[PDB]
């Protein structure tokens, strides 16, 4: 019976109930609980031992004696409305001052401005003052009825991930623990001693779990103690006046406090990065990485492990940026959220191995009598693990209170379930990844270092604006074919390489994610046009190519190429007449058809031509599938473009030939499996790849295959809670009938 | 009471004419041609000066009207592509001009680039109409805008294909602006002058240029804008224009990269400049017209419709035409008002519906309804801009086999008369001073939001919506332009301004909301106690700035998420249910608990938080504008379902901004927004007075008359309490489309 490959969490006055877990569950290694030297009993058992290491908090007694060394952010203010030739602005009113406070220290003349947002000039730093008193800037000399903003430098007091626990558990009048800034060499040189005397004081650690590094990701709390400001990926809170000043010396330009705050935007990922982005990001890197480097040493030179948490004070790492190898970090572990968050942490190069996190943590938000935490397990495992399919984590484990899991014995014997599972997927592949069947690139601004991190503002948290988006990752994150991210750069640099089956652009206009003026660049049109003419596959999905203004009569700038554009307000002269509507299709096979929808859609017929109002649009809804938010106003370019959904008087699905190769549009895709088979069909459909489609594909959308030709076997998964009955494919055209229970797994030669 | 009042004839009816004109009071006739001794009756003759004198033009096809038409989009699969002129088009309405020099009054451009191809890489083909374009880049798409002879008109075009009259000759159009055409219209027009007696009124339908109609190769309609002038070029005009205006137009000028000038576009300085050209030319040849019926001793009178473009009836000095009349289309609140409000005429006529044809008038249909319908939508606008006249077209024939419409149009005649008698003509006290807001001003009075004339769509009704609720609206209305309000401000007089439309439109503004002058002006006057409403995309512009998008969203405390603010946690206040604004929204009890159970979203990280869970709904706004969101806690949602705003309103040092995203008309929604009108300018004190409880019934005072009217709008028993100025009310119960007088 399998044993390995798996973290248990440990807590002091247990450890009967820890070795008889560890025994039951077959872990190999143990999170001591943080600070704590644990049980001799649980070092008896001789596990690897993971410390975890929080290197730039919980140490207040040198900080407090070093105040202007904290982190800092640009702040913006609310923006005031003058009403004469005088303005007054306040600092702080909008902002949590337990986590933030204005840095009077360095020149504010030199370090802040104050904008003009309803011009975008800067004022002149001779009309302005910062109050001796008060947070409070005063403008004099400028036009009333504009809006003014001060950029400001503020030192960050309160570390977010101690501060979130904080307000999240209300740890009442305890003291709040202040983060420090690795930039400044005092600071420096502390953290490196402290690091060099714990290794020296933890024998017994075997793995230094890095939780995290130097930076915070961008997170800022209102005055009401609301989160203000999110960025999972943001690397606002990064900056002091010495890394400021030492930056225009290296790059031979001065940075505007505009080119962190950005309008009030602050540099959201969503943002098409421009130079000043790309080059923070480039100078902060370099020295969080040298950094991690020296840590990783240290902990080998000890005899021990060196793995990061990829979450919290993460930023500067660029874990998919090249070189990130050269750090000989051991391991990155993370949490698993769904799919998107598994493939993130799994797909990282550069290291040793990977480990996942699993749900539910184990504390009392979940872990409350009459609460059934097994079911969220159980979902969670089967949210990675048809990801882990594609490409596996090499380790899985648990956090949290072993006391609170070990007081539900129906949770307890589905992780001995969940563990074994994992054990023997890992042994009957050699842990390598299942065989892709197409390859397919998502192409957006940031490529390969925001790999699985589009469309996210948040961890794991897709909300209104960003599901229809969000859904197409977490489709591809156990999707049988082989995926990549790339960027603009990277194909106005090199072409398109020549594996690539499928490119899918994605997004609302003016988004990294689908790119923005890039798409005005000849050269990038010429190229896809070329190589979707030549039998490449292009899926655009919202507002794909989308430029505005660019062209008058052209907001997609490769409407040609996917067979729809989208109405801008600028062509309602121009009748738009829509084809009929095919709705039995390849793409669409797997749609559940609901007749009575279908008889009410035939019944109504399609609107006849009409002055001003163009014709063919169904005059009633096909419906049958969720396309999320709508796209108002797409259209379809001319008629044999093939319509497969267009309701509601707008267009949702629809595909176009163009040369030896397709275009699709999708209005938006939420996740569930009958959308991830909608989508995976688009993809066969527009590479033209029709006939490799059933080969080692399951009739039932509810299940997925993965073959593993050098192992001589495949297995089916059941994604589901429910019994699935599917038909499995075999490449030679053979067919196997299944029965998968509830979350089951069958193998087969 | 009898007058006021125009009837059509056919031919062999003199006895049935004679007993409808005395049924309905007609006070003048409108013959189709000229028949019975019927002869002491107002006579219309129609003319129709730029057709069915094929006999002239034959001779002169180079001296039929012209349009610059843009092909199709061609891909370039290597250095060279070809390009058909025609393809897309309609071959009986277009052809090309092949008699100018095709390389001086045409344009090939590269879409890809927007770069005009140099003229010496392309060439027309000598026997087919293709361009051949060469040394061109590979995978970029072309087209050639190019000048085509307009060989059908569309007037007689339309009629021909909705009743195929197959192999009947297509009336062909002449341009007068070649001195040859110019000569034989005038000529033949004095001609018909001395042979028409008996013609009391010259019914011009209508004079020179058709509004942009294009049709494809299909037969069907390609492009249309009832305000464009697309159809009203040559060689001629353009090298003409280039003297006067002191630089040669582009194609693209016309074609518009393929918007062809839709109305909805921003205008630019090329756009302005040949509408100037184009009117002054058009306004001297309809001041001739206008005259030489004069010395005749007839009156002249304008359609509003068909061949008008030119003559921009709300631009000043159209006055000085010396036209006696318009006469228009009457198809609801909107376009009454369009027909009523035109200064520099002595009289307005309505042409009611239903036209008198087979189409409606069939057997086991009942024409009444529609009858009545349409009389109840120019009801309620008349009340706010009295017309003149009235009367129907069409066979009189086939409406008198319909008695009950015949006792219908007899209501009708007798009622708008009544009206008339009882007020003399003036129009109901307006309750408050409103001012819609967009590029064009006055100059396009009553017609915003508009592609076919009276056809609002999917893309407009949203819009439309907020025109047809002022048409019938107790409220003053004007229409000004941002070059108004920056050149003199905003007027002393006005309580509400409304800015409405789509961003980057004509309707909202596009990039004049970048100028600081103007977002100065409003706010400064918002603040010291003016109102402004805001509409769909109000004050929008894309780009500018980063965190901003509605440019006063500071006034109306509501902007729209564009995906570059998604890390700013939104936090929306909770909704305020009962309120001025909505107090005459119905509330369904059922919904409404749903609502308060279903509570608020608590904040989540990325997520912002206190949106609905459940929509409260009960209100239509129409199109979505997606993911708008309050500025801050201290706007006043009113409506904010499904994750966005829909309605809210924001004070504004002493005045308010309020936010709507949509506004398709219905009774409820005229309704909602007076309301809007009332609050946003801190008057409720004032709503009250000379009002209906019932959103379905509207009232006129008549202050110097000593006379108020309250009128039922539908088909229904409406019941309704009208509240007086001395804070008195009146009961009253009104049967289908009702109208109730009282002493005031
Ligand atoms: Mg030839």
């Amino acid at each position: 019976t399998s044993t390995g490959r798996f973290t248990l969490p440990s807590e002091e006055n247990f450890a009967e109930k820890t070795k008889e877990l560890a025994e039951l569950w077959g872990a190999d290694a143990i999170r001591n609980s943080d600070g704590t030297h644990l049980d001799e009993a649980v070092l008896a058992l001789g596990k690897k031992i993971y410390n975890a290491y929080f290197p730039t908090r919980a140490h207040n007694e040198w900080i407090t004696l070093h105040m202007d060394e904290t982190p800092q952010v640009y702040l913006l203010t609310d923006r005031i409305l003058a009403e004469s030739d005088t303005v007054d602005i306040p600092l702080m009113e909008s902002f949590f001052a337990e986590q933030l406070k204005p840095n009077r220290d360095a020149d504010p003349h030199k370090y802040w401005e104050v904008v003009d947002r309803t011009t975008g000039e800067v004022v002149d730093s001779a009309n302005w003052t910062l109050d001796a008193d008060e947070d409070t800037v005063h403008v004099s000399g400028v036009a009333a009825w504009h809006e003014y903003t001060v950029s400001f430098l503020a030192y960050i007091i309160w570390d977010p991930v101690e501060m979130y626990n904080h307000l999240t558990n209300d740890w009442g009048d305890k003291e709040h623990e202040i983060p420090f800034d690795i930039y400044h060499p005092a600071t420096r040189k502390f953290v490196f001693d402290t690091f060099e005397q714990w290794l020296k004081d933890s024998p017994q650690t075997d793995v230094v779990r890095f939780t995290t590094f130097f930076y915070q990701f961008t997170l800022l709390f209102d005055e009401k103690r609301r989160e203000k400001v999110v960025d999972w990926f943001g690397c606002a809170c990064t900056v002091s006046p010495r890394a400021l000043d030492d930056f225009e010396a290296k790059y031979g330009y001065r940075l505007r406090p505009e080119d962190f705050v950005d309008g009030g935007a602050y540099n959201s990922a969503w943002r098409v990065p421009r130079k000043a982005q790309r080059d923070w990001i480039d100078f902060l890197s370099g020295f969080v990485r040298e950094n991690v480097k020296q840590l990783a040493d240290m902990s080998h030179a000890a005899g021990k492990e060196a793995m990061m948490f990829l979450g919290d004070q993460w930023i500067g790492t660029e874990p998919y940026k090249d070189g990130f190898d050269e750090l000989g970090l051991d391991a990155v572990v993370g949490s698993i959220g769904d799919g998107t968050t598994t493939r993130m942490i799994a797909d990282i190069p550069g290291v040793k191995y990977t480990e996942g996190r699993f749900l539910p943590y184990f504390f009392p938000d979940t872990f409350y009598e009459g609460n059934d935490p097994s079911i969220e397990g159980l979902d969670n495992w089967r949210k990675a693990r048809r990801a882990i399919l594609r490409s596996p984590i090499s380790r899985m484990g648990y956090g949290g209170y072993l006391s609170l899991a070990a007081k539900f014995p129906k949770f307890v014997d589905t992780v001995t379930h969940i563990a074994n599972e994992f054990r023997d997927i890992h042994d009957r592949t050699g842990g390598v990844a299942a065989e892709g069947e197409l390859n397919v690139a998502i192409l957006n601004s940031w490529g390969k270092m925001r790999s699985w991190m589009a469309f996210t503002v948040a961890h794991a948290l897709p909300n209104k604006q960003t599901y229809s988006y969000y859904g197409i990752l977490e489709s591809l994150s156990g999707m049988r074919v082989n995926v990549r991210f790339i960027s603009f750069d990277d194909v106005l640099a090199h072409g398109i390489d020549s594996d690539i089956d499928v490119i899918i652009n994605g997004g609302p206009v003016d988004t990294a994610f689908t790119g923005g003026d890039v798409w005005t660049n000849p050269k990038l049109v010429e190229t896809v046009r070329a190589w979707v003419r030549g039998g490449g596959a292009f899926v655009g999905v919202g507002e794909p190519s989308s430029a505005p203004r660019f062209q008058t009569g052209r907001f997609f700038q490769l409407a040609d190429v996917i067979g729809v554009d989208e109405e801008r307000y600028q062509t309602l002269s121009v009748d738009k007449y829509f084809p009929p509507v095919v709705p039995d299709h390849f793409i669409t096979a797997d749609v559940p058809v609901d007749p009575a929808a279908r008889e009410a859609w035939e019944q109504a017929g399609y609107r006849i031509p009409l002055s001003g109002c163009g014709g063919g649009q169904s005059i009633k809804p096909l419906g049958g599938i969720d396309f999320g938010e709508p796209v108002l106003n797409t259209y379809p370019v001319n008629e044999n473009v093939t319509l497969l959904r267009a309701d509601g008087g707008q267009v949702q699905l629809a595909t176009n030939d163009y040369g030896k190769g397709r275009g699709v549009y999708i209005s938006g895709l939420p996740y569930s499996a009958a959308n991830a088979r909608l989508l995976e069909r688009v993809l066969f459909y527009a590479s033209h790849n029709e006939d490799k489609y059933a080969a080692w594909s399951s009739s039932n959308p509810e299940c997925e295959v993965a073959h593993f030709p050098e192992q001589g076997l495949y297995c089916v998964i059941n994604n589901t809670d429910q019994p699935q009955k599917t038909t499995v494919t075999l490449a030679d055209g053979t067919t196997e009938d299944f029965d998968l229970p509830d979350s089951g797994i069958a193998w087969r030669e």
